[PDB]
């Protein structure tokens, strides 16, 4: 098969390509000869995609959970859990305010069949919340319904870590071997991403593709109107969370910056903050941090606390629900806020990653994958993912990095 | 939060407090506004528990089936399981006749949305026997459908066992690694059946309180009378079965008991029949009883042999359909014996648990609490629970030091 | 219970006795009263069966994916691999041709009901390939669904395999966990497996009752003609196939027979391709093989690579269809040969085992048994089963042995 070149460039080949050949069939040979034969691999692309969703939500929240679980943490760790979070929670917000200031999407609109995507009635608040319990874990689990999954997954690994206390050994040691097979199975998981990767670089090709063949260059204006919002959200991200609760604490900045240079270059190029771990720890050292925190905050950090994410998820819902032509409730809009932070933490950290939460993130709020016009329009922005990925995966490490600088500088 | 007082007295604080807020509610300002602002916290209650029900009836019971599954228990335990299998199975037949010379719930009929809840026809005998087996495991465990869960699981843990007698090490070995992980799902749902049982103050209150504030003073007289049926029951128990069979085998039953004093008073009011194992034996040892035995028979009826539950479970599925308005056939009615006898192996031993495993037994008989009659009927045992569950735990043990008793002197 | 006799006897006695006693009803006391008293007992024996059906379709096929999983398998594995699945792929092939020059089934034409069955159209080429690929495993492991389940297994266990090969050693410890628990979620569904079996003379005796008791006669003829087809090829399978290909290598072909004449016939009477393993690897040595080579193939061939069952399954798929009066379209007559494999791949090789994998190459193809048809024409062959498992096993073996032998000419 021969197909060995980089990843990251090949699918961005993919992409480039495909939109030169989706125009040039703009005008010429109507899109009716693409949607045909080239939607196709795109939707088998999208289906293996929205395929994962349910597993790694699952298991990623069951170890993520563990994760965090008090008590099962140093103080130490307590305050690098609470800054991971409202850094993730202020990330998603901010990527609310970019998808304000900016509207992504709004000009686009779509309606795939000459019918327009409308939501369903949100039922009453008490049963909403009442809902998010499910009734039977293995029922809602199952068939979608994502929330219920959610919440059973991390009160599950939070039991689980409260069995491993015990007095008992054999008590000790099923909670053990239990909360081990769900890591795994997530980790598993995560080499079928990579494996859809490979596949990336076609199923952008024929995404991307189609979508140029109609929708004529609208698209692009939107799109790259889409990485503004999301970039300029990033930087913002560090010049207004990172660089502002940096000289809080007495540290200088710039010479911080110059030190993750390394860290921040290659999780930019890698793509995976999991892969950019090794880097991310010789920064460490290299700035003076001890290395009894530095062992601990930065491989938490890997799997948790992906704020850039946060931040790209609720960009990417806003794009959306514009690209539809709804409008989002302040209800669902904090159900933003509240599901890109749990998104952020399930997601790997890998080059896929984020978007498949993004399924997550959109099974919530009601946007379904299953209707037309949700999926053409994350197809849109699953194109451009590997533009947006790489400097995500930038600023989930710039987080790593700051936050076991902040806690280093109290301990 | 601040919530740290003992759960037992916490709960029935929230029991007699939303008692009254429910009747002085009763008259003066209406019932619906309870209903509105009160019930959502203990329908969330009622969630979270009838949750747990499904994967505490699996995986429990492919453990209680590996812990009774022949051949691998010893002779000295075929006995002691005997034993506790038929004195589970006549306190649910006692439970059943104190629920026909009392008639709980008789009197208090209801029919929530005045419609008045009635029974699917039972399908052939053929079909009903054939249909204990699932189809697809997989299928029939997700969406409801008690039965064919329990012979599945309890077919698998039994199946397990004879894999650890394997001549093979790998399969002996994968054989373990399963059956603890399945164990551990059941132990980390207990711990999860704890935690809700930390807002069963709250869950009860609004209970009570919105059961009191409806059906008037009705209620109290039946709550009582069902009370009044399980513990005549359960001392009707220790009275007919215990000090009987003791004096059958040469035991001085009074002496017994007075040294069984601690052990069934500590299981009386930590109502944690597994956290009253050390006193259960210490009053083992204390009462001259070999080592080899009490160290493997009270460890077992710990969590199996809680005969008092299976009283209570007969008891309340009568008040349940009782309350309904409907008689249980005779076919039905040692559905119960033949289920609650199942429901009581897999309780846990713990604050909640047979409240939980209730669900179960009424899944079966077809009583699910997806009907609004059988989930108000349901309520209202579920809000007396802190009372029951004390004497109940007391008869749990009492069974347990029993049993060990009598193998103890035939062997 | 005393029901002690060797099972193959046994069930040949249900086969017998019970054919007997329905055509004896055939005549006088007419049939319903048997498929009211006789028959639940053989539906009871087939709800046995395909229950079984998914749990192992899943667990059975990431045990065996991971068992390919390339790569963590020497080139000496990979030789003997490709020669397993091409002689599967060959064998079924070769069943369709038997099924073709027989036709087992047309002209025994049966509607139950009165109502024929009929296919629900075959969606489009497009839908129907994207369908392969699940849109949420659990959910589509749930209710039926086969082939999402086989994709998903094994995308599953090759990556996990992937992960057994990761720096990281919790990584690498939590895929074996894993990947040892779906090992042994398989091995325990066989020993159900057995235990089902151990209830195979009774319900054989009903099915082949029920059925001799309607259809007159004629079902001998076609069972026979089965057998016919089924015997017939696979000795064309070894003297076309195997006779060849050891010709083709140099390898004496007849004493290579007068050295496997022990592990052939042991196989042949004991129908355990894998309790047929120690005299597998003792004829493998007494016919001068490598001690690296026999000690790696061999207990391969034992759960992969039966392609007897393989050959089987296709005629048994082709005598259901031609019993219900339907043609097999060639695109399903493919999804057979595709099939068939995977399913002998996963067949345990024990007793019962490929029958149960019948349910699995049936369901593919579009003959669910939720159809009475279909389900009376499968509970023929199901009754003849102990019959064809001989000589099947037999053929089993002998693709191992001869396999083995040639690689180790090669290396
Ligand atoms: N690739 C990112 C995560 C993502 O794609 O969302 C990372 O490595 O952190
Ligand atoms: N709590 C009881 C069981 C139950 O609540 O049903 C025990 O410890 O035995
Ligand atoms: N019994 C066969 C398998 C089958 O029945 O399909 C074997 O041992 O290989
Ligand atoms: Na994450
Ligand atoms: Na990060
Ligand atoms: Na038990
Ligand atoms: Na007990
Ligand atoms: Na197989
Ligand atoms: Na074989």
């Amino acid at each position: 098969k021969y197909i060995e070149y980089p990843v990251l460039q090949k699918i961005l080949i993919g992409l480039i390509l495909g939109a030169i050949v989706g125009l040039i069939l703009g005008h010429y040979g109507y899109a009716h000869a693409v949607h045909t034969y080239v939607k196709p691999f795109g939707d088998l692309f999208v289906r293996l995609l929205c395929m994962l969703v349910m597993p790694i939500v699952f298991a990623s929240l069951v170890v993520g959970a563990a994760s965090i679980s008090p008590a099962r943490l140093g103080r130490v760790g307590v305050k690098i859990v609470v800054y991971y979070l409202l850094t993730s929670a202020f990330a998603v917000t901010l990527g609310i305010i970019m998808a304000r200031l900016f509207n992504p999407g709004a000009g686009i609109h779509l309606a795939v069949g000459g019918q327009q995507f409308q939501p369903h009635q949100a039922p009453p608040l008490v049963h909403i919340l009442l809902d998010i319990v499910p009734t039977n874990p293995f029922g809602a689990l199952a068939n979608g319904q994502v929330l219920p999954t959610i919440f059973f997954a991390i009160i599950l690994g939070i039991a689980i870590t409260y069995l491993m206390n015990s007095e008992n050994e054999k008590v000790r040691k099923s909670a053990e071997t239990l909360l081990d097979a769900i890591n795994g199975l997530a980790e598993a998981m995560y080499k079928i991403v990579n494996g859809v990767m490979q596949y990336a670089p076609i199923g952008v090709f024929a995404l991307i593709a189609y979508v140029m063949a109609e929708q004529g260059v609208h698209v692009v204006g939107e799109l790259a109107k889409v990485t503004a919002a999301v970039y300029v959200g990033l930087t913002l991200q560090i010049l207004l969370v990172y660089f502002v609760l940096l000289k809080i604490y007495g540290i200088d900045p710039i010479s911080f910056i110059k030190h993750a240079k390394d860290a921040m270059l290659t999780a930019f190029v890698t793509s995976s903050s999991s892969g950019t771990l090794p880097v991310t720890m010789r920064v460490a050292k290299e700035m003076g941090i001890s290395e009894g925190i530095y062992s601990f905050t930065l491989p938490l950090g890997a799997t948790i606390n992906m704020d850039g994410t946060a931040l790209y998820q609720g960009v990417a819902t806003f794009f959306i629900a514009n690209a539809l032509g709804s409008h989002l409730t302040v209800g669902q809009q904090l159900t933003i806020v509240l599901t890109a932070v749990l998104a952020s933490i399930g997601t790997a950290g890998v080059p896929g990653a984020g978007a498949i939460m993004l399924c997550m993130v959109l099974h919530s709020v009601g946007l379904p994958l299953t209707d037309p016009n949700v999926a053409a329009a994350y197809a849109m922005i699953l194109g451009i993912d590997a533009i947006l990925d790489r400097g995500r995966t930038m600023v989930n490490v710039t987080g790593d990095l700051t936050g076991t600088a902040i806690v280093a500088k109290t301990e």
